[PDB]
């Protein structure tokens, strides 16, 4: 399975992710983007017909603020 976060501490707020994944990320309020729902840790589980698209904006990502991997 999928799962992604976003590093607030490096977002350059360019508004692709949640632009492209509203179902994954969102605006947290300031352009700084974040996962729609996060665990404590912060991560956020990747549905699996979005994980295509996920992958995809964390290439594109120009701040390598967003950070996915597979569990
Ligand atoms: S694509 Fe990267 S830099 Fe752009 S808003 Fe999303 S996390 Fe921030």
């Amino acid at each position: 399975a999928l799962r992604t976060m976003v590093d607030p501490d490096t977002c350059t707020s360019c508004e692709l992710c949640y632009d492209r994944v509203p179902e994954v990320y969102k605006n947290r309020g300031d352009g700084i983007a974040e996962v729609v729902s996060p665990g404590p840790d912060g991560w956020m589980m990747v549905p699996p017909e979005l994980e295509q698209e996920v992958k995809e904006v964390t290439d594109e990502c120009p701040s390598g603020s967003i950070i996915t991997e597979e569990v």
